[PDB]
């Protein structure tokens, strides 16, 4: 659920407010996308929407019940490193993982400030 992946942001980046700094970003972090990506940090984002278009396609996953933003899978924060339980079922472990990529890729690239609010002709 997002709010797990909230938690997973901050198990990586103690310092960073999640649901603040990467919202409006680029061309695709935040609720939709498309076009060209501006930057790594935006290509992460690129990547985690596919993970989550892929989830909802998930034969494991019941539709619109299961769904990656509020399926509370089992998870833990262990010296700033995040591990998926092994009690979670298919549909779980598939979006935990889909969570865990993105919260590592985000503490791999740079944030640059001008690439925030964009409009979409620069796209
Ligand atoms: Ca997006
Ligand atoms: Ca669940």
């Amino acid at each position: 659920a997002l709010w797990q992946f909230n938690g997973m942001i901050k198990c990586k980046i103690p310092s960073s407010e999640p649901l603040l700094d990467f919202n409006n970003y680029g061309c695709y972090c935040g609720l939709g996308g498309s076009g060209t990506p501006v930057d790594d940090l935006d290509r992460c984002c690129q990547t985690h929407d596919n993970c989550y278009k892929q989830a909802m396609k998930l034969d494991s996953c019941k539709v619109l019940v299961d769904n990656p933003y509020t399926n509370n899978y089992s998870y833990s924060c262990s010296n700033n490193e995040i591990t998926c339980s092994s009690e979670n079922n298919a549909c779980e472990a598939f979006i935990c993982n889909c969570d865990r990529n993105a919260a590592i890729c985000f503490s791999k690239v740079p944030y640059n400030k001008e690439h925030k609010n964009l409009d979409m002709m620069n796209c």
